[PDB]
């Protein structure tokens, strides 16, 4: 019943990098992969991410979670313009492309026990959107789950302005959700900002093929703000729902 965490570092261009972990219960078998993208205010050790990774590893998964490279940029002392540039959706797609490449090429720790034929994505808050986009554009992503995110990327950040401006087509996740044949689960907590609940309803109208679950009394983080002293009822429901969802759409 032993959960190994294996650190890794992917080196990117300039001095950029991605720090992450593989979380896994070692048996001698390839296990379905869960790649977790944290939120734009979050990071890989914040709050419930250690717990969530371990939860899934205990329940049969090879789990990868990582810091977007803007997180390492900030922690390395980069000036605010550079972090702003690295905070775009395009940057998230690109970082995600580094992680999936290293996984598929079996370069991440313990990769022999990863079943790259069953890869799912889990995204939080705006990684929900960028994950939906990446899934839509890549054939080897079999399913994606967004926690309190998913509607199209909509600042003090001009780079985000330029990015959304030059990728209106590419990032329209209502369009993507409607045309994507792979299953998408969107979990939204009811006690969350009004604009997001309206965008969520817009998405549910655009693509009624997909799956939409609402946890009524849950905030933007299911009450799992840092530190993580214990789980909450809303987090445990999000987890049990995501697990049931990947489960049922595995044998389909």
């Amino acid at each position: 019943a032993v959960v190994v965490k294996k650190d890794f570092r992917i080196d990117l261009e300039n001095e950029l990098f991605i720090r992450g972990e593989v979380t896994l219960v070692e048996d001698q078998i390839k296990k379905p992969v869960l790649v977790i993208s944290h939120g734009f205010r979050g990071y890989k050790d914040w709050g419930f991410w250690p717990y969530v990774a371990a939860w899934f590893a205990e329940r049969g998964f090879y789990v990868v979670h990582f810091d977007f490279s803007r997180v390492g940029a900030l922690n390395s002392g980069a000036d605010e313009a550079s972090v702003q540039k690295l905070s775009t959706v395009s940057r998230e797609l690109s970082d995600l492309d580094a992680i999936l490449s290293n996984l598929r090429e079996h370069r991440l720790p313990l990769a022999e026990q990863a079943e790259t034929e069953r890869i799912s994505l889990l995204g939080h808050s705006r990684a929900g959107g960028s994950n939906i986009i990446f899934a839509a554009e890549h054939s080897y992503i079999g399913s994606v789950i967004a926690w309190n995110g998913g509607p199209p990327p909509k600042n003090p950040n001009p780079f985000i302005n330029d990015d959304v401006e030059h990728n209106k087509q590419r990032f329209d996740t209502a369009r993507l959700l409607a045309s994507l044949t792979a299953p998408v689960l969107i979990i939204q907590g009811g006690k969350d900002r009004e604009a997001l609940l309206e965008g969520q309803q817009l998405l549910k109208e655009a693509a009624p093929n997909q799956t939409y679950i609402s946890i009524p009394d849950a905030d933007h983080s299911f009450g799992g703000e840092h530190p993580f002293h214990h789980t909450t009822p809303y987090l445990e429901e999000a987890l049990e729902v995501t697990h049931s969802f990947i489960t049922k759409h595995y044998l389909e």
